[PDB]
């Protein structure tokens, strides 16, 4: 394997592993039933990004695509990944502020366009269309940062104060690393292909594992996804 | 872009998109948390069905299928909308009731068979299989069918008396629009042929907007979503 | 159709499709809420396979694989299948149980991993690849039974008589059937080559039956599926 993102592959692959076996184990010794359904979604997370880092490693995630008059080579298995981890995420979220059930469809149903949109635009062939999904995905990216900030924001400092506490950094959190992932694609290689794949990689790989195993550390170190006992 | 039918799909994502952003519009200014779940439902199906028209029209949602001996165009984005939409409305109707959990299972269960099954049927190569998936898709919409009458009916007539006239009104516009869906596949390019696609596809985008955006329109304008307050 | 498995196929398509009339026409007269939910998700299951047996059969569901330096068939509709019918064979089992949420998220999610995995591994072209996806997806099955036997067998005993002991046949009927797949993987086609197709075809269509026809005539003849009246 002679691909230069080949050792971001590999390193994004090995957090992951280590970061679903530390909360595996973390996990056991857990019988709260509300800090079980944390647990859950938390370390399904980088179990699931584990497997399609993986799959990216051992070059079974990637396809080419023509756009530009060339070959480019579209880590395809991203999407798959961030499909079903992103809206885990956000359920993470929403359980903490016991966001109403509304709520959580729409934000799971905008996650769910916003990926589905980027995948499109991935795999585009006419260039200009490209970012006309990029701008689609981008506008459901917005809704939901506004939901967490203007919505869950509200209901969070009405719980107790170790919740809402957890959740303002967590919030910050996410909109902080979410919000650099549109901006890596559209300079990247899916868009204006001004940072060449091999940095790409490096930059959604530390994207990545902040955005999954660092979130995880801070929400299953906390307080907040236990029951009041 | 000179395909003939193009400009039903122009329109098909115009009127998703107006419709999208009149009901997000609309729900803005709603926190009966009853109300936010009907208005975060039926504001998705639309902005699926949006990307998706968007997607025909750019082509991508476009693949062509051999069978009788030609290569014949499939629009296969219709199936990936309808498979997320379709469950969409049927909870949208199943909630307006209070069903039980195990006839919603039941009926998003059959819905993803009628819709999966019509999928298969629109890529098979065999042209006699195409018409034996499509008996399959229309025996589990019958199934649904069934059940929103023979169920769905008995339990509404029960409900408050703003519920039960809703639900019928929308019963009805369902078991209409939904059963044209099936004859429209028979009789079109998917099917015997006999329909061109250009009008094929205007009959589908007349069905979508109004299973979808008319649909939503009266359901949203209706009382019956609000708690008794 | 001379491909030799398709008398397996065809009477793994009949026995589907005849489970999921005797179980269809076997819950009309149930009114008890806790038994539709059991009768809707255990006839949905073989419904299911019905669907991916009949693909199967008229050849939709195999695709050519190139590895070991030969285009090997591969029936990817199995997977299809699986995706959808394993997670709603746990969730009879978990509703058994009255298992937590936070259980079963992790349960589904372990068991979509299991499938996903074993399918990448089922496509993937470099051959040493295969068994790297089919032990990761072994170690996922290891996960699920794991929790059946230290997790499931612990909330039932705690349960009505009937569940405790309806719950530990069932647990036993999946631990075993459920084994037997990946070591049918592992030495039919997709994996060391060893049992030719025709054969794999007949152990899977054997596992499938009893592991979903025959799983479900055990359940949906217990008195455990009704609340005590
Ligand atoms: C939190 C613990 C870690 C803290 C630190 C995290 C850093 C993550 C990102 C690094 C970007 C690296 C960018 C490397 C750019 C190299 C550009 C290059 O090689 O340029 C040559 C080219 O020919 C002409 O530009
Ligand atoms: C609710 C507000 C709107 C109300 C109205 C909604 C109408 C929707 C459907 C129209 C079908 C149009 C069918 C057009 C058929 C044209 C056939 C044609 O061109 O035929 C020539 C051919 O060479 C030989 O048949
Ligand atoms: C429960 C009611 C039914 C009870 C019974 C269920 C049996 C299911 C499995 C049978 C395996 C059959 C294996 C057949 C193997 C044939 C091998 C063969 O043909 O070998 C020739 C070859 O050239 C050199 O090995
Ligand atoms: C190098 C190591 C790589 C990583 C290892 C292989 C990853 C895929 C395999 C198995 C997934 C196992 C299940 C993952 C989900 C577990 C959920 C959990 O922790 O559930 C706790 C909950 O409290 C319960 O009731
Ligand atoms: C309640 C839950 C709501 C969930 C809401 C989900 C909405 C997803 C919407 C749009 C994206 C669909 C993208 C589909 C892309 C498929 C691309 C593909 O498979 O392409 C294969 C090949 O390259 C070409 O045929
Ligand atoms: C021309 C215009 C085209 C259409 C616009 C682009 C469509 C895709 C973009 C964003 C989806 C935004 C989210 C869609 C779902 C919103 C759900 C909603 O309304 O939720 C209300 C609920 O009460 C909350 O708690
Ligand atoms: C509880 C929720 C229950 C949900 C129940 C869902 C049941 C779906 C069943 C059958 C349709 C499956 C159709 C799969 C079609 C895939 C076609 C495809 O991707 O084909 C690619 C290419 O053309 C060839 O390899
Ligand atoms: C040869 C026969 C082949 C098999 C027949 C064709 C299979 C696909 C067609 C229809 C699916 C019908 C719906 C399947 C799910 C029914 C769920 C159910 O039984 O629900 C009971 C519940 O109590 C309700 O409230
Ligand atoms: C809460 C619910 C949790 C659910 C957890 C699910 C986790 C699935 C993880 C990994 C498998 C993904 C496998 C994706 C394989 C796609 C293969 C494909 O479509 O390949 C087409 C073509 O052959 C090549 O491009
Ligand atoms: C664990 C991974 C996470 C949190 C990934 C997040 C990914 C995104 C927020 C992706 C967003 C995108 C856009 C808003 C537009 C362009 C395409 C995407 C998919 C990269
Ligand atoms: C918003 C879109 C809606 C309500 C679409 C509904 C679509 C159907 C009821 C499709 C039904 C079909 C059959 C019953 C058999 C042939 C194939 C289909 C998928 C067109
Ligand atoms: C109705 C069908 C059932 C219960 C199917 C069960 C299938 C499995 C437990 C499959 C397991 C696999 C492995 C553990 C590794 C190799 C690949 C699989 C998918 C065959």
């Amino acid at each position: 394997t002679g691909r230069p993102e080949w050792i971001w592959l590999a390193l994004g692959t090995a957090l992951m592993g280590l970061g679903t076996l530390y909360f595996l184990v973390k996990g056991m010794g857990v019988s709260d039933p509300d800090a079980k359904k944390f647990y859950a979604i938390t370390t399904l997370v980088p179990a699931i990004a584990f497997t399609m880092y993986l799959s990216m490693l051992l070059g079974y995630g990637l396809t080419m695509v023509p756009f530009g008059g060339e070959q480019n080579p579209i880590y395809w298995a991203r999407y798959a990944d961030w499909l079903f981890t992103t809206p885990l995420l956000l359920l993470d979220l929403a359980l903490l502020v016991d966001a109403d059930q509304g709520t959580i469809l729409a934000l799971v149903g905008a996650d769910g366009i916003m990926i589905g949109t980027g995948l499109v635009g991935a795999l585009t062939k006419v260039y200009s269309y490209r970012f006309v999904w990029w701008a689609i995905s981008t506008a459901a990216m917005l809704y939901i940062l506004y939901v967490l900030f203007f919505g869950f924001t509200s209901k969070a400092e009405s719980m107790r104060p170790e919740v809402a506490s957890t959740f303002k950094v967590l919030r910050n959190v996410t909109v902080v690393l979410w919000s650099a992932y549109p901006v890596v694609w559209l300079i990247g290689s899916e868009g204006a292909g001004i940072v060449p794949l091999n940095i790409e990689t490096l930059l959604f790989m530390v994207l990545d594992v902040s955005a999954k195993v660092g979130f995880g550390l801070i929400l299953l170190r906390s307080r907040a996804i236990f029951g009041e006992a």
